[PDB]
């Protein structure tokens, strides 16, 4: 009704970027009232009431490169970066956290490498250069990102990166792993009990796998709108119903792999690095225009996404920032083979 | 130090109820203070700290009158929380509700194997073999006295499926296996769970389940360890070796050799309701208790000691347990299956 003509303003700039700021900040409370509880009693029996949901789905259920250059640091990390002091950029951002990531997963040069949803290449590339003793595979399901990473390979002369491309969910191998990666990956994924067996069945003698996820700090939730005045919902996540974890629910789906080491980092890192993603929309939104006309076809398709992804960094900055980021945050965990 | 003054002053009766009640209740705000911090970045990394730190160690470091704890405990002598539906509910029906609902969330059936691990003076291994007589329940305890009073219940109950065994838990070794596993207010007494988790796990039959339950803080876990030099609580109510109070999530993280399929916890209301009661019985039979300790432990000074220790116990753990409306302070409930 409504929810569908107040995006329609938005997409016409009559609506402010503070006025979005304060639409998510209702949408932010709501959410939060909707998860807590009075006693930890019911806090936890939701979540674990959750995580068995998850258990009876299925494992699991386009964007111009010349964009994400623009939009994105120079390694195309699509997940966050570490600020140390926001005199971090976001180039600092994304190599401080995937050190960070390697440093955590206990990365030895020599070891062979598994990057699971590796995208445009950021950690592959990162580590088949920092350890060039390493063989790095990475895994993604799209042309483009794989074309993209072994032209990478030749700029970069790299010997030691293979880019399997293929669904994961699918995925079979004999092969086994000395270090698995999964950043930012479970946000696609449902049942965290077939996810996590698959890939245990990779892992090699004495491996390790490192996932990190975007997560609220205490309750997880379905992206299903809150009532009739909740638009951020489908908007943001239009198809399909993915799930927001919470902090501790891999802690519930230890059949096949066991945790070493859970950590977690505050909101602001999410926030700050959706912060310079805007910024560098809007410092180059003519240039995103003449990207996003010849991909999408027409002007007002091309403002349509322009529109989406504005929004997408504006909300979600504001989502992450809740609290101090003491509300949603990233969570880190290590396992090892069970 | 004049802690030790302070201690001969509470057994000689000068320091009044209220007064340890509120000595507890500084302790408390020091304790939730040392522990909480501003970040869940440095809370978690405090849990997952302490967790590993248990990986390191022993399992676990290396005797009541009987008519004293039928005084102080409910009928079933359970020494560890009941259940309080309401406050109409009594010590000894809160002991009925809660082995009733550890029957419900360990998913006890008639004819199954039952390993009831530091079994105590019997009341849940005798309130499984009494409720079904095709289980065989086997208790485990290293007190021969706790032994002998459940196998005269046993006599006097007319029960032919209880076998005691007579042993540290810690050093048993066995290759029988179980279809259900009991442990209530035992890890409470061991250190390293992964250590403790591993032997137990062996014990589990095709199948089976292990539940258990413990006393902890909600969010965060700790060694009893004086905070300063002002804390009297924690080596007077532990005047030996460095136990253990577990974080409600501790657990979560000793899953290589078994694994949780359901995780719950409930209110330190209970636990606190428990300790009042337990101290109520006391002093309405104080004359009687003053009898069985001056006599077991001879002296009428030495009996007044260990009087005051556990209406100190009593009265700083219901305080401790209330603590923000039972919010602190609580049971964590874990269901494991093996593997
Ligand atoms: N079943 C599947 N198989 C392969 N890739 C998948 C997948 N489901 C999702 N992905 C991909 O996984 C990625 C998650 S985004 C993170 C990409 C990369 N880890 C980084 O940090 O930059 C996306 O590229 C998405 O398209
Ligand atoms: N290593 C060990 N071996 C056997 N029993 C032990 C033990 N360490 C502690 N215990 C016993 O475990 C019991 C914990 S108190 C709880 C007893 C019983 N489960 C109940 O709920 O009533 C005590 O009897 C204590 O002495």
């Amino acid at each position: 009704e409504a929810v569908a003509n107040l995006i329609k303003r938005i997409e016409h700039g009559e609506v402010s970027d503070e006025e979005i700021r304060g639409m998510m900040k209702i949408q932010v409370q709501k959410r939060l009232k909707w998860g807590y509880k009075p006693t930890h009693e019911q806090q936890l029996a939701q979540l674990v009431t959750f995580a068995q949901s998850l258990k009876g789905m299925e494992m699991a259920e386009e964007i111009p490169l010349p964009f994400l250059h623009i939009m994105c640091g120079k390694t195309l990390k699509f997940s966050p970066g570490y600020f140390k002091d926001e005199s971090t950029t976001l180039d600092e951002s994304e190599v401080y956290m995937m050190d960070l990531y390697c440093e955590r997963a206990q990365i030895k040069d020599g070891q062979s490498i598994l990057d699971l949803g590796c995208g445009h290449g950021s950690l592959t590339l990162h580590v088949a250069q920092k350890y060039r003793g390493c063989k790095v595979t990475g895994i993604t399901n799209s042309v483009s990102q794989k074309e993209f990473i072994m032209d990478q390979c030749k700029k970069l002369d790299l010997s030691n990166v293979e880019i399997i491309l293929e669904d994961v969910t699918k995925f079979e191998t004999e092969i086994t792993y000395d270090r698995i990666f999964a950043v930012a990956l479970i946000e696609h994924m449902k049942n965290y009990e077939l996810f996590l067996k698959k890939v245990s069945t990779w892992i090699a003698q004495d491996g390790l796998l490192f996932v990190e996820h975007h997560c609220h700090k205490v309750f997880a939730y379905q992206y299903e709108p809150l009532d009739e005045d909740d638009w951020y919902t489908e908007y943001i996540f239009p198809s399909g119903t993915l799930v927001m974890s919470s902090s501790s629910i891999l802690l519930y789906f230890q059949e096949d792999v066991s945790v070493v080491n859970h950590w977690t980092l505050s909101g602001k890192h999410p926030s700050l690095g959706f912060k310079q993603w805007l910024k560098r929309l809007d410092d180059n939104i003519d240039e995103v225009k003449e990207i996003f006309e010849s991909f999408y076809g027409s002007k007002e398709k091309a403002m349509k996404f322009i529109t989406y992804w504005r929004v997408f960094c504006i909300a979600h900055s504001q989502m992450y920032s809740t609290n101090n980021g003491e509300e949603w945050m990233l969570s880190q965990v290590l396992f090892k083979k069970k």
